[PDB]
């Protein structure tokens, strides 16, 4: 067991191993603070999460859990992982905090947008990285279903971390059926998003900045057309159906025109994105093979994930199961 120190930050006690040194904080959290700090082991600055009513409820206790998890397995170059995971608390009965030690990104996504005119370079290397990270991802049997400019986290090199809790959002980026309700999604949910993305690094503007569930389902179809017959089909919903229908027939846009002066490889697969029909949206797989990205593409360095664990997504437990659990997988934690 490490010596703990404790530092009140922002009227907060943080204890943390004297590993850690210069702790600085740099924002939050939903969720949780973060400071950066000193790693004196590899002399390295590095992310020190303190979670923050992390056993409050159940739903706060079951979130934990799942942080714990996620991250442990979570081992992958464009995604983020754990470097370190503690808690001052000797034994279960005082366990009540949990740190999360991670790397120090510095910036976002949505930062990099705001500031810098973006070379088609950049779009290929950012989206390329993304699409590595949810490869993998998609590989674990996990949805992210969040991918926005502050999930994404970037460093002065533009080398990139796939987040899933930011410190542009969030309906902008949602794929149709998500904000359909449908249920019920498959994974390109997460490929939506990343044509949401893509599109706003190529023009600088968001793609579709809907002022609500509503505005965000017209502006889409403004874009992509009127959905065939084959889409309407399946729309349970009556209200969805006469909301659709009612918008007086939209053709589908020339995507060449509304991104104009992009590489035509880009809009290529800007099209094969922002499909409609999720069972026709190209896959992360398939997406790292297009020919926009030829000078990154290396299908021998596009892992996938060791099997992961989730089904206690399906179990009720009680507060003091959960606790039991992640301190169990604080524990057995072993650093790369
Ligand atoms: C909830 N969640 N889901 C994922 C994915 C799906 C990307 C593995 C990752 C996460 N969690 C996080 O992103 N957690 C996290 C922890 C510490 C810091 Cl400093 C920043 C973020
Ligand atoms: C803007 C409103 C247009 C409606 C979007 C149509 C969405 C089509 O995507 C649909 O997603 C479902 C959930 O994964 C699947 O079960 C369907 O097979 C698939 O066609």
């Amino acid at each position: 067991r490490p010596t703990f120190y404790r530092q009140e930050l922002n009227k907060t006690i943080w204890e943390v191993p004297e590993r850690y040194q210069n702790l600085s904080p740099v924002g939050s959290g939903a969720y949780g603070s973060v400071c950066a700090a000193f790693d004196t082991k590899t002399g390295l600055r590095v992310a020190v999460k303190k979670l923050s009513r992390p056993f409050q409820s159940i739903i706060h206790a079951k979130r934990t859990y799942r942080e714990l998890r996620l991250l442990k397995h979570m081992k992958h170059e464009n995604v983020i992982g754990l470097l370190d995971v503690f808690t001052p608390a000797r034994s279960l009965e005082e366990f009540n905090d949990v740190y999360l030690v991670t790397h120090l990104m510095g910036a976002d996504l949505n930062n990099i947008v705001k500031c810098q005119k973006l070379t088609d370079d950049h779009v290929q290397f950012l989206i390329y990285q993304i699409l590595r990270g949810l490869k993998y991802i998609h590989s674990a049997d996990i949805i992210h279903r969040d991918l926005k400019p502050s999930n994404l986290a970037v460093n002065e090199d533009c080398e990139l971390k796939i987040l899933g809790f930011g410190l542009v959002a969030t309906r902008w980026y949602r794929a149709p059926e998500i904000m359909l309700n449908w249920m019920h999604y498959n994974q390109t949910v997460d490929i939506w998003s990343v044509g949401c993305i893509m599109a706003e690094l190529l023009t600088g503007r968001t793609l579709f900045p809907g002022t609500d569930h509503i505005d965000q389902l017209k502006l889409i179809l403004r874009l992509v057309g009127t959905p065939g017959a084959e889409l309407l089909k399946k729309i349970s919903s009556e209200s969805a159906r006469n909301y659709i229908q009612s918008l007086t027939q939209m053709p589908k846009m020339n995507f060449a025109n509304v991104f104009i002066g992009a590489n035509p490889l880009a809009v290529d697969l800007l099209e094969k994105m922002l499909v409609l029909d999720s069972d026709k949206r190209i896959t992360a797989a398939q997406a790292l093979a297009h020919a926009y990205f030829a000078q990154y593409h290396d299908p021998d360095d596009e892992p996938v994930a060791d099997p992961y664990d989730q089904s206690f997504e399906s179990r009720d437990l009680l507060i003091d199961e959960w606790k039991s659990l992640t301190y169990d997988e604080v524990i057995s934690f072993v650093p790369p």
